[PDB]
């Protein structure tokens, strides 16, 4: 079977199964309630996302959820990431039970509090005021840093970093989720909702299938460029083909609308192309606090 641990164990009976979330990487995830996931408050209700092996799963699929479950015991705890919250292994399905995030991920966020255009009619003295300052989306930014500069300390390269991959908490806390098959990207493949993950790789993943915390760092800058598009797609109307031929040229995204000058100078730092030549996550969660200690 699976061995136990104390340490993590939580009692499956103490879950009731909710709605699901949608196709997580290894898995099927489901929102849950928890009771008594504080042993010090064993009626207390809780939030939580669980996931599981979808229907029908191999052994190896068995075997990834196993791996991301332990690398999670591993990695510990951080704010700005997905934390574990507890595992049932014993008697029953696999469930591997993490922090849920009431606001959904972060590109999702964006999308829905991109401001008003010229349309409706001015009602109130805000009308024309989005959900959307600009100190809290450099909030966003450096939360992520965070987070990254954590995961990093603990030896964890991402190496999908994009907006869809940040979970966004009901007090707008950024968390980084899905942290742990590179020989084998179909680089043309489409994900459900639209997506080319080929457009968040660094040159040298994406070319030489090397993956470093530097090669993060490119997808960080790629993952500011859509803070400040709102959560607009990279490279923007680029199909794959010719994505591959404007990288190799060393053709870089264009400056946002109303982006300032700091934040698309840290997101083309983001993208040079010696990995040695681009911050390190340290230095962009200092670049980051002066931003934003500057404007709050
Ligand atoms: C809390 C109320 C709620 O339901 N919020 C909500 C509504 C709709 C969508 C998402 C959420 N909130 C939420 N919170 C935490 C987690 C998740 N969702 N999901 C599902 C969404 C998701 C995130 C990232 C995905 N990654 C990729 O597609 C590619 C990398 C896919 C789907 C979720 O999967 N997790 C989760 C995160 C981690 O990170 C380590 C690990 C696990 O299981 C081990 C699950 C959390």
């Amino acid at each position: 079977d699976l061995p136990l641990d104390p340490l993590w164990e939580f009692p499956r009976d103490r879950l009731v199964l909710g709605k699901p979330l949608g196709e997580g990487c290894f898995g099927q995830v489901v929102r849950a309630e928890a009771f008594g996931m504080d042993p010090a408050r064993p009626d207390q209700a809780s939030t939580v996302a669980v996931k599981m092996l979808k229907d029908n799963a191999s052994d190896k699929d068995l075997a990834d959820l196993v791996s991301e479950m332990e690398v999670m015991k591993l990695i510990g705890r951080h704010k700005n990431i997905i934390n574990l919250l507890g595992v049932c292994t014993q008697e029953g399905p696999l469930y591997v039970i993490v922090e849920c995030a009431a606001k959904g991920n972060l590109r999702e966020f964006l999308r829905a509090r991109r401001p008003p255009g010229p349309d409706l009619s001015p009602d109130g003295p805000r009308s024309s005021e989005g959900p959307l300052s600009f100190p809290v989306l450099v909030s966003c930014a450096y939360q992520v840093a965070r987070g990254m500069q954590y995961l990093e300390s603990r030896k964890c390269i991402h190496r999908d970093l994009a907006a869809r991959n940040v979970l966004v908490t009901e007090d707008n806390v950024m968390k980084i989720a899905d942290f742990g098959g590179v020989h084998h990207i179909d680089y043309y493949k489409k994900t459900s909702n639209g997506r080319l993950p080929v457009k968040w790789m660094a040159p040298e993943a994406l070319f030489d299938e090397v993956y470093t915390h530097q090669s993060d760092v490119w997808s960080f800058g790629i993952l500011l460029w859509e803070i400040f598009t709102l959560g607009g797609s990279p490279y923007p109307g680029i199909p794959v083909e010719e994505l591959f031929s404007l990288l190799r040229e060393g053709h870089r995204m264009d400056r946002p609308p109303h982006c300032p000058p700091e934040l698309y100078g840290l997101m083309r730092e983001c993208w040079h192309a010696a990995p040695s030549q681009r911050p390190t996550f340290k230095q962009l969660v200092e670049a980051l606090d002066k931003v934003l200690l500057a404007v709050s």
